[PDB]
């Protein structure tokens, strides 16, 4: 079933089957003798280095790659890889999508701070997202004064040990985990305070059922939800005169900012596609996270990141007759988690993100930032000569 989304106020509405950028990209190849789409600096270097890789799939080597453009197959493949970064590759009854885990965590916190009832279904869980994020961003400043946003990891595997728990110190130095603990959330058998009701479990039991265990007992949903929540906070901070993206020129003359995006893009997407993962909602945010995964934006650090991503992309798009593939998916996901924590640890997350998005993706204002987050690229028309 097709559904409708609007990304920016006053802008046209789009009817999509699953992904907005996947709906847009084919429309940019209907005037190939007049113009081709150009996707920006990071995309041109990525395409250029992919055309030099020995193992690079031949199906993604179209002529457009050499005309300051990308072939439709290559931009589609890249959009797919980025959208699948935070997607669970396995089936597990205990697992929620990262998006739903973040939504349960943020609704529990909002309920505890305002002494208001918990949501009991999907539409209530999707309500007042802007106020929930606003409360979380203002309260988080207190917790982030002495704590960072990166996990204390042991191995590059994403899942916890048999039993459901990570190492005792895994979440210890995380500001968002600490903020939830100060509010009485995620209590355990060894917690020092008199335990309050587990509001996250009451939400999961009501909306999803009995298969979702407590986040403190089966900690994969907590690791997953915390990083999806960091992505929503980074989106809030990024959106808080001339533009690169011109829809009239690309598609035809017929074609707060955060709150509008929530109500007209995020909420309609999750009502029609409830399992949508965070990197599929906001692929551009995951590219920004990948760019800051080393904790630096120097061309040396950017180059090393770009080499690492191109090798990962290469493995993910291979068609050759599986542990190497799993390792690559996990490595890309962990690099984005690291990048996300790094951005939030910077003095001004919004400024750091704005500097990166302007240099690597040529976004010029809030209009371009929102579209970059949803599409993963900001295409421009380039004349064919």
């Amino acid at each position: 079933g097709v559904y409708t989304v609007t990304v920016y106020p006053g802008d046209p509405a789009f009817e999509i089957q699953d992904s907005l950028p996947q709906k847009i990209w084919p429309m940019l190849y209907l005037h190939q003798q007049r113009w081709l789409p150009s996707y920006g600096p990071w995309h041109i270097r990525f395409t250029s280095s992919a055309m030099q890789l020995r193992n690079f799939p031949r199906s993604l080597r179209g002529q457009a790659n050499f005309q300051n453009s990308m072939s439709l197959k290559l931009i589609t493949a890249l959009t797919d890889v980025i959208s699948r970064i935070s997607l669970d590759f396995y089936s597990d009854l205990r697992h929620l999508s990262d998006t739903m885990s973040a939504l349960c965590l943020i609704a529990a916190y909002y309920s505890e701070k305002n002494q208001t009832p918990l949501p009991t279904n999907l539409p209530e869980l999707l309500g007042n997202i802007t106020a929930k994020v606003t409360l979380l961003v203002r309260d988080l400043k207190r917790a982030a004064a002495n704590k960072g946003f990166n996990f204390n990891r042991n191995s590059s595997s994403l899942l916890p040990a048999q039993g459901g728990l990570y190492s005792n110190d895994f979440f210890q130095e995380h500001a968002l985990y600490s903020l939830f603990r100060t509010a009485g959330m995620l209590a355990s058998s060894s917690s020092p305070e008199y335990p309050r009701a587990d509001s996250v479990l009451a939400i999961t039991a009501a909306v999803f059922g009995d298969n979702i265990p407590p986040f403190a007992a089966y900690q994969w949903n907590l690791r997953s939800g915390l990083k999806a929540l960091e992505s929503l906070i980074l989106l809030f901070l990024l959106l808080d005169s001339n533009k690169r993206l011109h829809l009239e020129a690309l598609l035809g003359e017929s074609y707060s900012v955060f709150s509008f995006l929530m109500e007209n893009y995020l909420v309609p997407t999750l009502l029609h596609r409830p399992t949508t993962n965070m990197s599929a909602l906001f692929p551009g945010l995951y590219l920004l996270q990948l760019e800051f995964s080393s904790g630096a934006s120097t061309p040396h650090a950017i180059h090393l990141t770009d080499v690492k991503f191109r090798d990962i992309f290469n493995i993910l798009v291979q068609s050759n007759v599986s542990q190497e593939l799993i390792r690559a998916k996990q490595s890309l996901r962990v690099s984005c988690e690291t990048g996300s924590g790094n951005l939030l640890e910077s003095l001004s997350p919004g400024t750091t993100m704005r500097d990166i998005i302007r240099k690597e993706f040529m976004a010029q204002d809030v209009y371009d930032y929102v579209y970059f987050c949803v599409l993963g690229a900001l295409p421009v028309t380039v004349a064919v000569v």
